[PDB]
This record gives structure tokens, C-alpha cells and sequence, in this order.
């Protein structure tokens, strides 16, 4: 009695294009954005005493930031990429948008990729933050810079101060000690009820609570992994995971290789490989035509 007629990309793009698939969320993560130069700060290949840090994990937390905000900024600036030039996963999005089908994109990437293609504050929970906007960090004041301003003092190497009251200045991030965004969980209680199907891309669904969004899904809802590797599947150890594989398996689909290439297979499945090319060809003219 399963949505999909098979467990396949292909079986994917058919429940897509039927009447029974009209809300798509996608749970996105640092895949989504190493094709685009961005490594992923967790992967151990793109994983600092230059910063004389009491401890290494000091850099991102939010206790040592408002103390001792330099190491971050210098950090920021040494990390800051030279280009914001979404992937073919990023508009892969713009067009689920596009058409209707997109009912939330839940990211853990802080690189403002999605709002550059083209996704709306409305579309988006952005689950760790997000440099796009900075806030003074004084209760009283919470005055908002945007990161045209940010990253001017990031690349001058001036500690960001309020110019209302001076206090200091912190990118929209989620530093350690700080608490995920209310409208995290404001939005998970509400889109996990409207659900059709789930694409998950980019992600180890390894970092919490981001993670367990995928056991908020309804019983009968595809869940789509594009990724490198496989993931979201029960630890046999710690063990609403994944099952791909099993003869009980009834709704998990996994496509194993880049998260460019399985979008732009699904794409074409459905038809839009043309309009993904053209869409990404324009964008990404423009923005290296910026002057
Ligand atoms: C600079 C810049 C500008 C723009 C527009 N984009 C970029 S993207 C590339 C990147 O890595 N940059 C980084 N700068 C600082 C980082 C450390 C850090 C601290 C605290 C929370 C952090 O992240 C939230 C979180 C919590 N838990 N999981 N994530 C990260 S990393 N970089
Ligand atoms: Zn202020």
C-alpha cells in the first residue's frame, strides 16, 4: 500500500509527478555547498593555535565570543569565501519553489547559499543561523546589521561594535551554548503535518536536532537521501530511521554519489533538466559578472 511503485530514484520522480505529491520539505546540509568551495568545517580533510584559544572549542562558543571576540573574527576572515555561487542543488530548490512544490527548505549551512538562489525567509529555516544578518548582542539595543556591513568589518579587521550602543556585533550564527532558532521548532511541529515528501541531501544526519527531523515525517511519507554516503539508518548500537534496504523496506530511496549529479538525474526525470540548465547557467553568469 506504499506511495512509491519502487524503491528508485525513477520510482521517486513518478511520485513526484502524480497528484499525491504536492509538499516537498528538503533537509539540507554542508554536501549541498562543498561543490560550490565551501567545505564542510566538520569534515576531517577540510577540519588554529595562530588563535591562542584557552581551549579549541572556545572559538565557537558563545561565552568566549562575547569575552574574547577577535579569535572569531579572524577566524571568519581566514574562512570567508571568495565566492557565493550556488550549486545545481541550490536551484534544484529554486525550482521545487518555482513550481509550487516547495513547503520548507530546512538547512544546516550558514553560507547564505539558498537565499543567493533564490529562496525566500519564508522558505527557509535556517537551522545553525546564518551569517546573512548579524545582531548587536545587547538585550537592550538587538540593532541588525546585514552582512554587506559584517563583512566589511570582518575584512578590515575591526571588531564589530553597535553604533547605537557599542556592545558588540555577532553574525546570526549558533555559536555552542546558544539555542537553535524558535522558529526551528515552530516549524518543524507544523510542516511535518503537511508533508509529502522528504529529500534529504547533503547531510550525515549526525549533528542533533537537525537530525531527528527525519523520525517527524508521517509513516507513509518518501524520504529521498542524495548523498555521498549512506545515512539516517538506525546505530546498531544506540538503536524512525531509515530503512533502505531491507525486506521491509517501503519508502526510503538512497542515491549514493554527488549531490549535483543525483539532482540533476532527478531533475531530468522530471522533465526540468532544461529549465535547471538555464536557470543555473543565468545565475551563475550574473553573479560572476558582478562589478
Ligand atoms: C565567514 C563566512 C561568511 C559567510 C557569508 N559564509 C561563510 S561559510 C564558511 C565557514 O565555514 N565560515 C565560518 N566562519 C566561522 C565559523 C565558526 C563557527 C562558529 C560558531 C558557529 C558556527 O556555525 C554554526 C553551527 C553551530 N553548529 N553547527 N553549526 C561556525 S565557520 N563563512
Ligand atoms: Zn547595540
Amino acid at each position: 500500500e506504499r506511495l512509491l511503485d519502487e524503491l528508485t530514484l525513477e520510482g521517486v520522480a513518478r511520485y513526484m509527478q502524480s497528484e499525491r505529491c504536492r509538499r516537498v520539505i528538503c533537509l539540507v546540509g554542508a554536501g549541498i555547498s562543498t561543490s560550490a568551495g565551501i567545505p564542510d568545517f566538520r569534515s576531517p580533510s577540510t577540519g588554529l593555535e595562530k588563535y591562542h584559544l584557552p581551549y579549541p572549542e572556545a572559538i565557537f562558543e558563545i561565552s568566549y565570543f562575547k569575552k574574547h571576540p577577535e579569535p572569531f573574527f579572524a577566524l571568519a576572515k581566514e574562512l570567508y569565501p571568495g565566492q557565493f555561487k550556488p550549486t545545481i542543488c541550490h536551484y534544484f530548490m529554486r525550482l521545487l519553489k518555482d513550481k509550487g512544490l516547495l513547503l520548507r527548505c530546512y538547512t544546516q549551512n550558514i553560507d547564505t547559499l539558498e537565499r543567493i538562489a533564490g529562496l525566500e525567509q519564508e522558505d527557509l529555516v535556517e537551522a545553525h543561523g546564518t551569517f546573512y544578518t548579524s545582531h548587536c548582542v545587547s538585550a537592550s539595543c538587538r540593532h541588525e546589521y546585514p552582512l554587506s556591513w559584517m563583512k566589511e568589518k570582518i575584512f578590515s579587521e575591526v571588531t564589530p561594535k553597535c553604533e547605537d550602543c557599542q556592545s558588540l556585533v555577532k553574525p546570526d550564527i549558533v555559536f555552542f551554548g546558544e539555542s537553535l532558532p524558535a522558529r526551528f521548532f515552530s516549524c518543524m511541529q507544523s510542516d511535518f503535518l503537511k508533508v509529502d515528501l522528504l529529500l534529504v541531501m547533503g547531510t550525515s544526519l549526525q549533528v542533533q536536532p537537525f537530525a531527528s527531523l527525519i523520525s517527524k515525517a508521517p509513516l507513509s511519507t518518501p524520504r529521498l537521501l542524495i548523498n555521498k554516503e549512506k545515512a539516517g539508518q538506525s546505530d546498531p548500537f544506540l538503536g524512525g530511521g531509515m530503512d533502505f534496504d531491507s525486506k521491509k523496506a517501503y519508502r526510503d530511496v538512497a542515491w549514493l554519489g554527488e549531490c549535483d549529479q543525483g539532482c540533476l538525474a532527478l531533475a531530468e526525470l522530471l522533465g526540468w533538466k532544461k529549465e535547471l540548465e538555464d536557470l543555473v547557467r543565468r545565475e551563475h553568469a550574473s553573479i560572476d559578472a558582478q562589478s
